[PDB]
């Protein structure tokens, strides 16, 4: 039928497998993920029609108050593949083996079809996220020595953590056109490293494609970490951040209608 979860009345931490064949392996897994709000009133509920594929995202919080302003955004409410490494969850049951290390990854496309409807000028983006750990099964944190890497394709007032390193132009395809895509590399250390690439040409909805090791080759190569070649890559993760320590009222809506991992014969780290 309709999987549903909804902060706060499941809680602090809604959240749920998706799991077609039942086999107790998710294909995906979903979080609402209001990680950096202490307290709100409203509510944020996710949808996820298990005929249609659709993922329905619906927020209307109000009177936000953060846990660590520092921390900038709010929340990172999110469908993922792979392992989490904040969590107990995962769902592995896909074309590619993540957890797995990034030396021993193949190349894969990652195509979202999307929509985006931020509501009075909330700043947010639709970002890609994976994290890279020492550990395959990590479940409780990061440490200073992993990365995260994200990969901006929206954004609207949010400006990624850190400090610009140069542009990079990827291949990418948008709504069926191969596009010369240019991204701004950012880089920060936030208790870990963290690198970001935000496209210049923001897409709020249609189906956007992605070559992934573009991205993890130059995360790789801009790097501070030692013995980058020892990380697991764990997972993708894909949703909007939202919000800045200036927004008290965050109202948005969204709908992801597809996500598909292709593998590629070729090296992930090129
Ligand atoms: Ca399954
Ligand atoms: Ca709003």
């Amino acid at each position: 039928k309709v999987l549903k979860i909804r902060y706060p009345d499941d809680g602090e931490w809604p959240g749920a497998p998706i799991d077609k064949d039942g086999d107790g392996n998710p294909e995906f897994y979903i979080e609402i993920n209001l990680w950096n709000i202490l307290n709100a009133t409203g509510f944020a509920e996710m949808t996820y029609n298990l005929t249609s594929g659709v993922l329905h995202y619906v927020q209307q919080l109000d009177n936000i108050v953060l846990r660590d302003r520092s921390n900038w955004v709010h929340g990172y409410p999110e469908i993922f593949y792979g392992n989490k490494p904040w969590n107990a969850n995962y769902a592995t049951d896909g074309p590619i083996p993540l957890p797995s290390k990034v030396s021993n990854l193949t190349d894969f496309y990652l195509t979202i079809s999307y929509k985006l409807e931020p509501k009075n000028g909330l700043p947010i983006n639709f970002a890609i996220e994976s994290w890279l750990t020492r550990e395959a099964w990590r479940t409780t944190g990061i440490n200073s020595d992993e990365q995260e890497v994200m990969i901006w394709i929206y954004y609207d007032g949010l400006q990624p953590a850190g400090s610009k390193v140069k542009e990079i132009v990827v291949p990418i395809i948008v709504n069926g056109t191969p596009v010369n895509a240019t991204f701004e590399v950012w880089k920060a250390n936030i208790g870990w490293e963290y690198v970001a690439f935000r496209i210049k040409t923001p897409i709020k909805e249609g189906t956007v494609t992605i070559p992934y090791g573009a991205f993890i080759s130059v995360a790789a190569n801009i790097s501070s970490l030692p013995n980058y070649t020892e990380l697991y890559l764990e997972d993708v993760e894909i949703g909007t951040e939202f919000g800045t320590p200036s927004t008290t009222s965050a109202h948005l809506e969204w709908w992801i209608t597809n996500i598909t991992l292709t593998p590629l014969d070729r090296p992930l780290i090129s």
